[PDB]
């Protein structure tokens, strides 16, 4: 929900609000399979405010270890934060 | 699948074979519902060959540390059963 087409935001709003599967979809706007998971995707990365490059992951392990994957989350994420506010300063003179 | 009680796994059987919530089971038996939750528990975690305490975790993470966080895993549960072997052996005699 920022800078994007029209088209993905129609899109991708039909499949996330009022459940229709992918398929479908595809056949009534004749577009490939391809192309429409495509365009799911950045709508979902943009409302986490992280890059699209980032990849999801799941395990199971112990108390103590499980503490320490829970920080390295936290720490990471407010570190594109400052390092991004930094080079929009640098392009404004000065 | 183990060394459990009969009832333990012909309640747990119902729910996840033939799917039916959790709610329901208690009344037909007459059990309080956090005891039917302790006893899907550790069934789930016999079939994983892991303690019961340990815990599920899954976040969102740059793909360099994504690897690094598999790896994790898999190391800590072959350990487990190396150390658990040594110890059968030393109650054998010898």
């Amino acid at each position: 929900l920022g800078r994007l087409t029209e088209e993905t935001i129609d899109i991708a709003r039909e499949v996330l609000v009022e459940g229709k599967s992918q398929s479908d979809v595809a056949r009534e706007r004749g577009l490939s399979r391809q192309r429409v998971s495509s365009m799911v995707k950045s709508v979902v990365s943009a409302a986490n405010e992280i890059p699209r490059e980032w990849q999801r992951v799941e395990v199971w392990l112990p108390p103590n270890l499980a503490e320490k994957v829970r920080q390295m989350e936290a720490d990471a994420k407010a570190d594109v934060a400052r390092k991004n506010q930094l080079t929009d300063a640098a392009l404004e003179h000065h």
